[PDB]
């Protein structure tokens, strides 16, 4: 339940050559997490690009969560339920499963400890160093106010 609000994802773990050459690019992306009920949340996600400030929306059903729009499963790897969460998504796009770990940060200034618990879970997948991007603060990027009709 504590797990409502605003987060940062702060780093991310993939091999992909797409990710591999454009990992130096990416930007931390601000998310905010609403639940509906118990087995249903959506996340807001706001990153900057370089076409803009992108905004987007998923919505995952139940530790293993599902979004039939972006065929993607989401595990939860890790997490205190307050600070940090270390996440491993795979998708799959036009026939091809791509797969990546994320870390979830309620600061912007993620953990040692956060962080340590990401690279140690990342390398047991085989991730190397290069694999994995600690990504630079944004702050013209944000997730839209909720506002709630009456």
């Amino acid at each position: 339940s504590e797990v409502a609000g605003k987060w940062y994802i702060v780093a991310l773990a993939s091999n992909t050559d797409f990710f591999l050459a454009e990992k130096g690019k990416m930007k931390m992306v601000m998310a905010r997490i609403s639940f509906l009920g118990e087995d249903e949340l959506e996340v807001s996600y706001a990153a900057p690009s370089p076409k803009g400030c992108r905004k987007w929306e998923t919505t995952f059903k139940k530790e293993v969560y599902y979004s039939e729009e972006a065929e993607k499963t989401v595990e939860v790897l890790d997490t205190d339920y307050k600070s940090y969460a270390v996440i491993f998504a795979t998708r799959v796009k036009d026939g091809r499963t791509l797969h990546m770990m994320r870390l979830y940060s309620r600061s912007r200034e993620v953990s040692p400890t956060a962080m340590a618990i990401f690279r140690k879970l990342a390398r047991e997948r085989n991730y190397t160093d290069e694999m994995v991007a600690v990504l630079p603060s944004q702050a013209a990027c944000s997730v839209d106010e909720v506002l709630v009709p009456r």
